[PDB]
C-alpha cells in the first residue's frame, strides 16, 4: 500500500504545516501538524476543556462506529517549544492520503495549553519519530508509520514541504518526479527516539564550505533552524545590522535587508537554503525588525534541522530494519 497526501502551511510565514487526516467511521477530518519531532497522533476532541477550543475541528469517539476507548490508557506530553496537551486514549481506524490503519491510537486531549487553543488551523498533531518516545501509559503506542509500515509497498516516508506553498507527504514510495538529481542518504541513530543525524558541515552565501560535524534531528513539526550558536554568529556576522535580542529571544535583522543562502552538507552533497527562506518577517505588525529564520540551539540541549532546512529538499525517512535519512535537492 501507498498513501499521499498535501501538507499546506498555515500561514503566510510557513509557521507550520497541516495534513488532512481522516478519523473514524464515517469519517471526520482533521488538519493535523504532521511532526517527525515527536511520536504522538493527538486531536482535538468532544473531551477537549470547551475554554481551551476555539474553532479547531474536533475528534467526537462517540460518533465513530469504529472508536473503542483504550480502557486505562493516559497521555501528557510537553514540546521543546513550552506547549503541552494531555487527555485520553481511544483506538480508530486512521487514514491519511488513501492509506489506512486499523486500530491506530488517537489520543483525544483533555486540555491543552494555550499556544493550541491560540492556533485555530491545528487540530492536532500526528507524530513521526520513534515509537519509543510515544507518552501513552501504561501500554505505549506505536506511531501511524510504524502500524503501517507492514503494509507499506516501502517502510518509508517522505517530506516534501514547500516554500510558501503546499507541498506533500508520502507514505511506502519514492516519487522520483518530486526531485532532482540523486539522493545522498546519511546515518540515523534512533538513542533519543529521533531522526537523529549528523550533517557534515555548512556554508554561509557564497562562502567557503566548513566540514564540521553537526549532530542534529529532522524535525517537521519546528519552524525554523536550530544549530550551534558559532554556525549562528557566523550567518548573521552577514547581514548588516543583524542582531541577537535577548528581548525578542533571538537574532533579528533589518527588514530592509537581503539575506545570503545557507548550506548544509549531507555526507558529500550540499543543500542550499536559500536567503528567502530565513526571513520570517515583522517581530511585531508595522516593525522594520524582522525575525530570522537560523536561530541558536544553545540551550535547547540539540540542534534542530526545523522546516527552515527541510523545505530546502527532499526529505525520505526510511524505516528499514537500519533507518536512514536521505536528502536530494528539488
Ligand atoms: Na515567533
Amino acid at each position: 500500500s501507498t498513501g499521499s497526501a498535501t501538507t499546506t502551511p498555515i500561514d503566510s510565514l510557513d509557521d507550520a504545516y497541516i495534513t488532512p487526516v481522516q478519523i473514524g467511521t464515517p469519517a471526520q477530518t482533521l488538519n493535523l501538524d504532521f511532526d517527525t519531532g515527536s511520536s504522538d497522533l493527538w486531536v482535538f476532541s468532544s473531551e477537549t476543556t470547551a475554554s481551551e477550543v476555539d474553532g479547531q475541528t474536533i475528534y467526537t469517539p462517540s460518533k465513530s462506529t469504529t472508536a473503542k476507548l483504550l480502557s486505562g490508557a493516559t497521555w501528557s506530553i510537553s514540546y521543546g517549544d513550552g506547549s503541552s496537551s494531555s487527555g485520553d486514549v481511544y483506538t480508530d481506524t486512521v487514514s491519511v492520503g488513501g492509506l489506512t490503519v486499523t486500530g491506530q491510537a488517537v489520543e483525544s486531549a483533555k486540555k491543552v495549553s494555550s499556544s493550541f487553543t491560540e492556533d485555530s488551523t491545528i487540530d492536532g498533531l500526528l507524530g513521526l519519530a520513534f515509537s519509543t518516545l510515544n507518552t501513552v501509559s501504561p501500554t505505549q503506542q506505536k506511531t501511524f508509520f510504524d502500524n503501517a509500515k507492514a503494509s507499506l509497498d516501502s517502510p518509508v516516508f517522505t517530506a516534501d514541504l514547500g516554500y510558501h506553498a503546499p507541498g506533500t507527504y508520502n507514505f511506502g514510495f519514492i516519487d522520483t518526479t518530486a526531485y532532482t538529481g540523486s539522493i545522498t542518504y546519511t546515518a540515523v541513530s534512533t538513542k533519543q527516539g529521533f531522526w537523529e543525524w549528523t550533517s557534515t558541515g555548512y556554508a554561509v552565501g557564497s562562502g567557503t564550505f566548513k566540514s564540521t560535524s553537526i549532530d542534529g534531528i529532522a524535525d517537521t513539526g519546528t519552524t525554523l533552524l536550530y544549530l550551534p550558536a558559532t554556525v549562528v554568529s557566523a550567518y548573521w556576522a552577514q547581514v548588516s545590522g543583524a542582531k541577537s535580542s535577548s528581548s525578542v529571544g533571538g537574532y533579528v535583522f533589518p527588514c530592509s535587508a537581503t539575506l545570503p543562502s545557507f548550506t548544509f552538507g549531507v555526507g558529500s552533497a550540499r543543500i542550499v537554503i536559500p536567503g528567502d527562506y530565513i526571513d520570517f518577517g515583522p517581530i511585531s505588525t508595522g516593525s522594520s525588525s524582522c525575525f530570522g529564520g537560523i536561530q541558536s540551539s544553545a540551550g535547547i540541549g540539540i540542534n534542530i534541522f526545523g522546516d527552515v532546512a527541510l523545505k530546502a529538499a527532499f526529505v525520505v525517512f526510511n524505516g528499514a530494519t537500519t533507518p536512514t535519512l536521505g536528502f536530494a535537492s528539488k
